[PDB]
């Protein structure tokens, strides 16, 4: 006899009401309504709002027809908009975007003149034999640092004056006696990137004084490099084509390993932490692709290793049998 077969199926819904025809009048009205205001204020308010809608509407229309000359119309709608806003306190503060960007330097220093330069250049050139590609690279970043550092500095020092200009000469002021608001973020940013670059160059120094040769046979220290140049190592079409395809597969393999390596670490952290969520949702798939990626990662490394010993003990000489 027991049969609580719930036949009924409750499914009630609410009912909206577009009192206006604009997101503005909507968000606004709804806002005020949520804020709750006196009956007199609501009445006079709602009315005023209506008048505004009539003005803006009639405005856009007249604008399309081309009648707003004195511009007093658009100015009245805008003036009333801000006025009413600032009045009820619905104004607040509008933002302002501004940018000009820049990109032009070139520069061109001598070379090994200032001891600061010859110091490092000779440091590596002698500390080992970093003469040519190693030294060239050092310079790539060394001179690149000189131009980028004094360039950014010139910019920060350029804007710094962009406050006490007078087509004459800046007045006593480390950073133009400002009221703290502008130029602050510009000079700060300049110091952030320039200081960061400064630290970078400092590392370069420690590299030449500490980054001395030690170990390297995974990335592209000398291997992938010797292979890349191998093209100039007096080769032959056949031997080449073979070395080309082989390399492509290699460079592609190692490269991928690197990509999966970084993504693996990032995912690993996000995962390990995702497991602490305390619920279990993406832990499954996460752990899946996680272990998987790790697997292909290790396998890749092993591959690069084998191919490394081979391609290496092979490249050299480079007989006619392709090799």
């Amino acid at each position: 006899y027991s049969r609580e077969k719930n036949q009924p199926k409750p499914s009630p819904k609410r009912e909206s009401g577009e009192e206006f025809r604009m997101e503005k009048l909507n968000q606004l009205w709804e806002k005020a309504q949520r804020l709750h205001l006196p009956p007199v204020r609501l009445a006079e308010l709602h009315a005023d709002l209506k008048i505004q809608e009539r003005d803006e509407l009639a405005w856009k229309k007249l604008k399309l027809d081309g009648l707003d000359e004195d511009g007093e119309k658009e100015a009245r709608l805008i003036r009333n908009l801000n006025v009413i806003l600032a009045k009820y306190g619905l104004d607040g503060k509008k933002d302002a975007r501004q940018v000009t960007s820049n990109s032009l330097s070139g520069t061109q220093e001598d070379g090994l003149d200032d001891p600061r330069l010859e110091k490092l250049w000779h440091k590596a050139k002698t500390s080992g034999k970093f003469s040519g590609e190693e030294l060239d690279k050092l310079w790539r970043e060394f001179l690149h640092h000189k131009e980028k550092v004094h360039e950014y500095n010139v910019l920060l020092e350029t804007l710094s004056r962009t406050e006490e200009i007078h087509e004459n000469v800046i007045s006593p002021s480390d950073l133009s006696d400002i009221k703290g608001s502008v130029l602050h973020s510009r000079h700060t940013e300049l110091k952030e990137k320039l200081r960061s670059i400064n630290q970078g160059l400092d590392r370069l120094r420690r590299v030449s004084h500490q980054g001395y040769s030690t170990e390297a046979e995974f990335e592209e220290p000398r291997v992938i490099d010797l292979w890349d140049l191998a093209q100039s190592a007096n080769l032959t079409d056949k031997e080449l084509e073979a070395f080309r395809e082989e390399l492509k597969h290699f460079e592609a393999k190692i490269e991928k390993h690197n990509h999966y390596q970084k993504q693996l670490e990032i995912a690993h952290e996000k995962l390990r932490h995702a497991e602490s969520v305390g619920d279990g949702e993406r832990v499954s798939r996460s752990r899946e692709k996680h272990a998987l990626l790790e697997g292909r990662t290790k396998e890749l490394g092993y591959t690069v290793k084998k191919h490394l010993q081979d391609l290496s003990g092979r490249i050299s000489r480079a007989r006619h049998n392709e090799l």
